[PDB]
């Protein structure tokens, strides 16, 4: 299991919270000297427990599927709570079992579903290490409707993260001022799949992107990523979802 307190947490403790996560995740192979995270696997093996602790010592348990980094369900003590889609029911039967009551939430767990829930676009919920602080306070007392902006921050500040260097890079300044998330931050949250795919497709391509992926850079301006020597994968991208599952 990997674990995150947020008293006294630095962007330190974070970039540590972060590396775990991701070491967390199993790959045989790398793709471009980046992990390739599995196909899948088979039963309880398949699901990651994150421990997160907010500042006054109050925790919740948030699984995590490893092949994909997807947010399943979480527990908030003694209730656990898992999304509406079949991944989290399936996965409902592995974890949390010793929960007294389980509660299926009112939504599946993709942005689009998440963000009508909460009543806002992710681009107007600010993000950062307070946000994830309350984030968990949030969510240990069951409102679907503040739940909803809460898992949009958590997803964030863990999954996204994890995922790639700049948006933890982007958490990490974040470390005492929530903010709402960088045009490119959110780029990079869309773009997974796609450079996941393409990523792998340049490897009997001679590196070459099969399809352009379209992002938004630092500085709000919309750029192309065509091979595998821009900065996005030579530096930033930090997994890749398996093609087995595109
Ligand atoms: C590769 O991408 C770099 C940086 O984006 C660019 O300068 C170059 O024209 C591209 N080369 C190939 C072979 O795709
Ligand atoms: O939509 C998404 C994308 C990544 N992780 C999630 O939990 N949901």
């Amino acid at each position: 299991d990997v674990s995150f307190r947020l008293s006294g947490a630095d962007p330190s403790s974070y970039g540590m919270f972060i590396k775990d996560l991701r070491n967390a995740l199993p790959h045989t192979e790398k793709v471009y000297n980046i992990p390739l995270l599995l196909p899948s696997v088979s039963g309880a093996g398949r699901y990651l427990l994150m421990h997160l602790f907010n500042y006054d010592g109050n925790t919740i348990t948030v699984a995590v599927d490893v092949t994909n980094v997807y947010i399943m369900g979480y527990l908030a003590l003694t209730t656990s709570y898992f999304f509406n889609e079949p991944a989290a029911d399936l996965a409902s039967q592995y974890v949390f079992r010793s929960a007294r009551r389980k509660i299926t939430l009112p939504y599946s767990g993709n942005y689009e579903r998440l963000q009508i829930a909460a009543g806002k676009p992710r681009e107007k919920i600010p993000i950062g290490l307070p946000a994830l602080d309350t984030a968990i306070s949030t969510l240990l007392h069951y409102d679907s409707t503040a739940a909803a902006g809460a898992l949009l921050v958590l997803i964030q500040t863990t999954a996204e993260a994890a995922r790639f260097k700049y948006i933890e890079q982007q958490i990490q300044e974040r470390a005492y001022r929530d903010e709402v998330p960088s045009s490119a931050t959110i780029s990079l949250e869309n773009s997974w799949s796609g450079l996941s795919k393409q990523i792998q497709l340049a490897q009997g391509n001679n590196g070459v992107f099969r399809t352009p992926t379209v992002l938004v850079d630092s500085k709000g301006n919309r750029v192309q990523i065509t091979n595998v020597t821009s900065n996005v994968v030579t530096s930033n991208i930090q997994l890749l979802l398996n093609t087995k599952n595109i």
